[PDB]
């Protein structure tokens, strides 16, 4: 249509293939060694049978793997050799094998991959796998390890189970460390231990010291959210809201998330709604202002705000229900345009600030006026709501595109979360629009509040470590901008803490 | 006047300074004693000398201090006894001496230049604070004796205290009875502040016959917030981007950064590594709340920052050649007063057009302080092509607290070297203006940046900026009020204790 944002041609340079995110299980001796080069010298039951539980059991309770659900182990040929062949493949799961010579055939529970854990990682992020397979797992040897610990692969690693075996056995040539936070063999990566067993006795009659220990990658950008949670709990002013409801609030703060490689900083320590996210944000750009269009993709957010009720009391009696004036998105492409009802043609009317930002992002990105707003004083009394994510500005540095957003008023445990989700996306699809990587979200946000009622469940998030943000992939694209569906993007490995 | 925004009686109760700030000046031994309790047990005459100078002198070069512009000490009467007659009181300097017994008119049997406190340094400050000695007095200095030093380093005087100019002999006197010892950061007796030295003197011989050796050192509580701005220049100089503005002049570059400064009880964020104009951002934020967009209104009072924005040449080179030199077509005043009206020119009548932003704020600020929607902007898309400039400072959002006001400034670009100290100032002085109209104390001023930058020809300038240590900020009174917020004069409000570098 002759009004809307046409795509680029071509994808932005430098942009990725889709990666899985994997974990790493690993059995080691105190100097760090794994094997010989073709087997495990020691043998410790317990090591075995708790590398088959964790490889195999699946985030649900008591859940049987299938072909429908199951897990992936990734493992290099000679670990497949190391394995008797009456035991192969390892029951439960899909083995991955990595060989340069042998094939599929040369035998679905099995696959061969003629590469390297990138590629098998590349594979898996396939929609033939994607619904199937729920986690990966990088179950060795030392060539796959070695690589996993590398950039690429490294900023996929969501955890390591090691195992800890009290032997010394000087037939170990190859070898295993986890690098400590800080050094340079760390890659700017902070491991931490989440959790260590207590020391344990193998039963194998050699009396066998070992231990457990899941180490992760600390997730900074989630600690930056908590951090200021708690600081608001702690340090934040008793305030009331419109309903008179209570209140803990600081004024001004700042936060951060990279959106490179299309991460997506959904937050993990309380599940994000991404289907609303997705499906408004696009509802935004399409300028879109019938809130019935989302209460038929059940998304309700908008509901309360819609009703016959809540329109008369904001003196829009004139407007249909869920008909909610000129909101966010209208102002974003039709900006001043008068406003009569939803259903009607506004084509070419205000100014289109999405547009104006997409070709001036192409031509010249040092341009420092490349912000659109919604906050429109002449017509805030003719929308249902005042915008809350109201101002945001884009700026470029080494084909990355970065984005700020200023909010007014932000829940802590709700609004926030939603809205970094929010403008994540905006700025992945502005990158996609503009030839640009996608680059860094900065938040600014002027009230920040956590609700007086919600301290105490707060405070009990506040307790749980951050698990690793996850990915976006786009399985199709589109010709405009404006054509993009929920349905065309796929959030990989989102694994979010449950309920409080 | 049915437009204007009408003064409360409140007007002037929540920024009425309290106590004046001030400096002190001491000498002391190497085991902190300052005297034996009747006088100072040492004899060196460059410390007198000093003492003298730095009580004396004002700021400018070659000032004569006069009843109109002159410097105050203050004394505890013990000190004020153990100077001979002859030589009391101390030329060129109003003697303010503490003490519960003496009076005024008692001291001179012993023009204006004594008055007798009855009470201590607190009301010595405060009676300092008023418009007969504030702003005629440059610098207060407390110079008394050791209950005068003690109470300059307790709440509620201590967090007015400018500068300490120590005096350091190389004696120990047993003799001593009376201490002073300045806390060291992060120490309960410290109260949160963090002296530092800003200069140290090298080793001294006296002239005393007895070859006493003796230093001075000047320290200064850090000033953390300066200290936000200089972090962040020196981090765009390290690791900001290569960019070109529209000229083709080279910038440094970093995106998105917030900086806080405290506005309670009449502090001003003037930066002081640097000289801010001041009376450029008064009259241009006067002429911003009056909705003005004639720029040589500034002109006609020598504020000539808009004057190469206004010039017949750069209004034609935007477009705007209907526009009479110096009007600037809807900028800035004009959204927050008269938000989405036709723009024709600078002199017709705007009455009630458009939406008042800052009427309507002030008008929430008193019925509903927990409201969330208090902002106004200039960032008006269909407004933008008629403007000579787009404004960078483009949004504001007010907070209260506790009677508090507080705002936050959104800028889109700011220029570290120029534009955002002023822009501080502006904010600084809008929120000061807007808790008088609405019967509220200042609190904090927040500013979000977006394209923060360096020009690359500015970068060697700003380097030796950044080793001078920040100095305590200035603060702002006023000498009158009005009936009305678009009727306040620059010449109504003084900003006093302003001590910037001298420049390079
Ligand atoms: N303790 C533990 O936790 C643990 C776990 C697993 C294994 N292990 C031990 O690890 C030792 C063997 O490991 P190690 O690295 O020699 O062998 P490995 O990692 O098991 O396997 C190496 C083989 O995998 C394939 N491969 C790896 N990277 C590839 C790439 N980039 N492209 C194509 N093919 C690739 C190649 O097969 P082709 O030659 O066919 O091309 C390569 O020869 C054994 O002692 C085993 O028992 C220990
Ligand atoms: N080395 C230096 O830098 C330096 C400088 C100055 C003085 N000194 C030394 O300091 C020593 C004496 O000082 P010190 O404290 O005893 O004496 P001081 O501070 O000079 O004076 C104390 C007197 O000031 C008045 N005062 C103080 N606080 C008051 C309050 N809250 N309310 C009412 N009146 C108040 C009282 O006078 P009334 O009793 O009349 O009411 C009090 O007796 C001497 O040895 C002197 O040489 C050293
Ligand atoms: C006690 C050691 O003695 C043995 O090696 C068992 C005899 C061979 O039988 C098998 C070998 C393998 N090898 C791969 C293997 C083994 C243990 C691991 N542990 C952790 N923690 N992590 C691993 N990644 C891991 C990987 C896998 C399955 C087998 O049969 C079920
Ligand atoms: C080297 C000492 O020799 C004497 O004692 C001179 C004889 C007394 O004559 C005077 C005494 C005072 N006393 C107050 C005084 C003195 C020095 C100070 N220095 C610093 N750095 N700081 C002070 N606050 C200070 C305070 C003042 C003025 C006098 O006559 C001009």
């Amino acid at each position: 249509s002759l009004f809307k944002i046409r795509m680029p041609e071509t994808v932005a340079e430098g942009t990725r293939l889709a990666l899985r995110a994997f974990s790493l299980v690993v059995a080691v001796d105190e100097r760090g060694g794994i094997g010989d080069g073709r087997s495990i010298p020691w043998n410790v039951p317990e090591d075995m049978k708790f590398f088959r539980d964790v490889t195999t059991k699946l985030r649900g309770k008591n859940v049987k793997p299938s072909p429908a659900k199951r897990n992936a182990v990734v493992m290099g040929r000679k670990t497949w050799d190391s394995i008797p062949p009456k035991f192969r493949p390892l029951p439960g799961r899909l083995n991955v094998v990595l060989s340069s010579t042998l094939t599929t055939q040369h035998l679905d529970s099995i696959v061969a991959v003629n590469g390297g854990l990138e590629q098998a990682l590349q594979l898996l992020a396939s929609p033939n796998y994607t619904p199937s397979i729920e986690t990966v797992y990088c179950i060795g040897g030392g060539s796959v390890y070695a690589e996993a610990l590398r950039p690429p692969c490294v900023h996929l690693l969501q955890a390591i189970y090691r195992t800890t075996i009290r032997a010394s056995e000087s037939s170990c040539s190859v070898f295993f460390r986890v690098p400590e936070s800080g050094t340079e063999a760390a890659a700017g990566i902070e491991w931490q231990r989440e959790t260590i067993s207590e020391e344990l006795t193998s039963a194998n009659g050699n009396e066998t010291k070992y231990y457990f220990e899941k180490l992760i990658p600390r997730n900074r950008e989630e600690e930056q959210y908590l951090s200021l949670v708690d600081r608001i709990i702690r340090e934040g002013n008793v305030k009331h809201d419109r309903t008179g409801v209570g209140t803990l609030s600081i004024f001004g703060a700042q936060m951060r998330f990279s959106l490179r490689n299309n991460r997506l900083p959904l937050l993990t320590t309380k599940r994000v709604f991404w289907r609303g996210v997705c499906e408004e944000l696009l509802w935004f750009l399409r300028g879109e202002t019938y809130a019935k269009k989302l209460s038929d993709k059940g998304v309700h957010i908008w509901d309360d705000n819609g009703s016959r009720a809540f329109l008369d009391s904001r003196g829009l009696t004139e407007y249909e229900e869920m008909d909610l004036g000129p909101v966010y998105g209208f102002q974003w492409r039709h900006f001043g345009a008068a406003y009569t009802h939803h259903d009607a043609n506004y084509d070419g009317q205000g100014v289109d600030q999405i547009k104006a930002i997409v070709e001036t992002l192409k031509t010249n990105p040092d341009d420092r006026r490349m912000l659109f707003t919604a906050w429109n004083p002449s017509a805030l009394p003719r929308m249902a709501l005042p915008p809350c994510h109201l101002l945001a500005q884009f700026y470029v540095s080494n084909g990355e595109l970065s984005c700020m957003l200023y909010q007014r008023s932000c829940d802590m445990g709700l609004g926030v979360p939603f809205n970094i989700a929010s403008y994540a996306l905006l700025t992945i699809l502005i990158a996609k629009a503009t030839g640009l990587r996608p680059g860094e979200l900065v938040h600014t946000l002027g009230d920040a509040h956590v609700y007086s009622n919600h301290v105490e469940p707060c405070n009990e998030q506040l307790k749980r470590v951050p698990r690793a943000f996850p990915y976006l992939v786009f399985r199709r694209e589109r010709e405009f901008l404006e054509d993009y569906e929920e349905g065309d993007m796929e959030v990989i490995d989102y694994a979010p803490y449950p309920p409080i």
